[PDB]
């Protein structure tokens, strides 16, 4: 059926026309997605350890906490180094790709030791700053070896963007989520293809204006395309959106999905958390429905959720206003 069109890498194109508070603009993006699910219990678990202990470091007060945490990551690293990631199952253990994979953890352990030295000395601040640089390695290596890669570069084609890039992330292809083999009957998104689906949202920015978006996601030839119109009203000119007070980063979220039998579709809600420069957080409340375009039948799911992670970055050679996006996403909430 429609999931078959996602079994390999798929080229993507994104076009957005926006008007916020009268500020018109256009964003155009291209890239690819890779929705196939493959998983390793061992890596999953090593990666959980790594992930949790980084957060412990970020919030820690004293060196004792940071040392303890860094030591635990180091074990996970060396253990993760012996695994075979799902993306490289078919590769020889001594292949160039598997060597690079292992080399990724040689860098990572190197960086951890750097952070250990600073921690042992009592330099908690400096250690936390050295712990941050691990993220760069994670991002580089996730982009080569982690499953479900969605990758896209977006350019503001009308010049300077009058809203922060982070606020447009959600709007700018949930058909590229990884549904685990047992949850494949709950994947509305892929099921609707190639005729595709209409995706509508209202996004309420706490104590500021709202965005209201309408989009068509469908295959145009071999490309999965996402085309959106977006109106923003009621934004405050010294607010976080129009005042450009949002940090250039993105958090991880749960996206809650349920069937909407009335509309042969799905209703969807979540709350995006946008970090602000001063240290505060600004909530973006998402209300969403999806409706098929075609008359063909479509999988209506049970309650479940998508778990998301995103890295935002820049192309050092790009002079236009832009955003590079790396994103991994997995359906969850239903066992065997
Ligand atoms: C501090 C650094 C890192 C963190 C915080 C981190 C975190 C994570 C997280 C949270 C996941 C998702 C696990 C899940 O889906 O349950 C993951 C997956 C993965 N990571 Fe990392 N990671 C880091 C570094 C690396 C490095 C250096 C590599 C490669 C050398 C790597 C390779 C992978 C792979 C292949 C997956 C997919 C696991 C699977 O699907 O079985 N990671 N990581």
């Amino acid at each position: 059926k429609g999931e078959e069109l996602f079994t390999g890498v798929v080229p993507i194109l994104v076009e957005l026309d926006g008007d916020v508070n009268g500020h018109k603009f256009s964003v155009s993006g291209e890239g690819e997605g890779d929705a196939t699910f493959g998983g390793s219990a061992d890596l999953e678990d090593n990666m959980e350890t790594l992930n949790d202990n980084l957060k412990v470091i970020e919030k820690a007060d004293n060196a004792a906490q940071v040392k303890d945490a860094l030591t635990k990551m180091r074990a996970a690293a060396l253990d993760a180094q012996k695994a075979t990631p799902p993306k490289l199952e078919d590769k020889s253990p001594d292949s160039p790709e598997m060597k690079d994979f292992r080399h990724g953890f040689d860098i990572l352990v190197g960086q951890i030791d750097d952070a250990l030295k600073l921690a042992n000395e009592g330099k908690v601040k400096e250690a936390q700053a050295a712990a941050e640089q691990l993220k760069t390695t994670r991002n580089a290596y996730h982009q080569k070896y982690r499953g479900g890669k969605l990758t896209l570069k977006f350019i503001c084609t009308t010049g300077k963007l009058p809203v922060p890039w982070p606020t447009l992330v959600t709007t700018l292809v949930q058909c590229f989520s990884r549904y685990p083999d047992h949850m494949k009957q709950h994947d509305f998104f892929k099921s609707a293809m190639p005729e595709g689906y209409v995706q509508e949202r209202t996004i309420f920015f706490k104590d500021d204006g709202n965005y209201k978006t309408r989009a068509e996601v469908k295959f145009e030839g071999d490309t999965l395309v996402n085309r959106i119109e977006l109106k923003g009203i009621d934004f405050k000119e010294d607010g976080n959106i129009l005042g450009h007070k949002l940090e250039y980063n993105y958090n991880s979220h749960n996206v809650y999905i349920m069937a909407d039998k009335q509309k042969n579709g799905i209703k969807v809600n979540f709350k995006i958390r946008h970090n602000i420069e001063d240290g505060s957080v600004q909530l973006a409340d998402h209300y969403q429905q999806n409706t098929p375009i075609g008359d063909g039948p479509v999988l209506l799911p049970d309650n479940h959720y998508l778990s998301t992670q995103s890295a935002l970055s820049k192309d050092p050679n790009e002079k236009r206003d832009h955003m590079v996006l790396l994103e991994f996403v997995t359906a969850a909430g239903i066992t065997l």
